[PDB]
């Protein structure tokens, strides 16, 4: 149903990132960034039921993933606490957008997957 | 001379990410995003003179890497537009920072480098 | 069925990479590679059906993508032709294996996540 | 001095991966893997004087990151075990190729920077 997903992996333990907290913005009129959605990421990593077609309008999103409460409870306080990514959502363009994201103590890296 | 240092990749042209923006903030007192430093990658897609070592004191500090104007000078119109990396400066750690990025239309990737 | 699953995106143009030729080799006891399994990854990036419970023993196994074949067909000359990642298969390790796999021209990427 | 130059970063502690063992191959008129050229990085993480511009010939090349001797000597027992990648040099080509890679115990990722 929801037309935004987000996915976390975990680059040290080789496993789905679970319960890792997702927030994401709408850039608003005045410019500044609305909250929108959030999240907790499931036992697959994945988290769904973000948004929905109809509150998914076009915009400018940001998606936060929290670094810091997930490592820590797996007992490490990492360097990299959050990581954002900026992007617009354009109803010309297909219409499922998937955020993967790999966490890892000191790096972080993110691919959006657009399909439909 | 500058304990926090910048360096950008390009994966789609395998090159140095030239004249790429880069913007630091440091989380202030009342908790917002104060513009610290600034700057524009060189043609070794290399940031150097950011900051000094009396001027980066401890705190949360937030990397923002602007993808867009860097994509459309090279003809692309990307998908992630800008991304961010929150870690915090702290004195008892090791003394410089690198972080390193790699940028694409739909991807991003960024590791920190902490010696000293 | 398949203990061994292979995913893989495209950094470029942000969707599934279809289609890919993914090969799946096993050392030998002369320390050869010998073919173990292989396949193309279907409209969802994702390779199913690669070997089986039975069949995927205990080994050092090599898992190698053919990204030349693939980026030709989307009008591009790469220029990183393969890419090969090993890893031992352990049965007292969890027993589904899942890699995935970024590409761009210039770029590789892939995690594993290792479940149940 | 040298055309290939090699460097790699660790992903787990934020620094230059010290000590890696680099092995790199070129494809012959057998089409079999002949040894060419190897080395271990420095504390800077990178690898240089690999070969020279006579001895680089235009070629296939496959460059091989052995990590397994790094994770064990700082007490980890990794995934991922070597990681390889191929590409064609070719004289037309810029004439400097650096092959960056950054290590985890389950994920690897490396860019091919292209130059001169
Ligand atoms: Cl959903
Ligand atoms: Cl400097
Ligand atoms: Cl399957
Ligand atoms: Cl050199």
């Amino acid at each position: 149903m929801s037309p935004l997903m987000v996915k976390v992996l975990d680059a040290v333990r080789g496993s789905p990132a679970i319960n890792v907290a997702v927030h994401v913005f709408r850039k608003a009129a005045d410019d500044t960034w609305e909250p929108f959605a959030s999240g907790k990421t499931s036992e697959s990593g994945e988290l769904h039921g973000l948004t929905t077609e109809e509150e998914f309008v076009e915009g400018i999103y940001k998606v936060e993933i929290d670094t810091k409460s997930y490592w820590k409870a797996l007992g490490i306080s990492p360097f990299y606490e959050h990581a954002e990514v900026v992007f617009t959502a354009n109803d010309s363009g297909p219409r499922r957008y998937t955020i993967a994201a790999l966490l890892s103590p000191y790096s972080y890296s993110t691919t959006a997957v657009v399909t439909n």
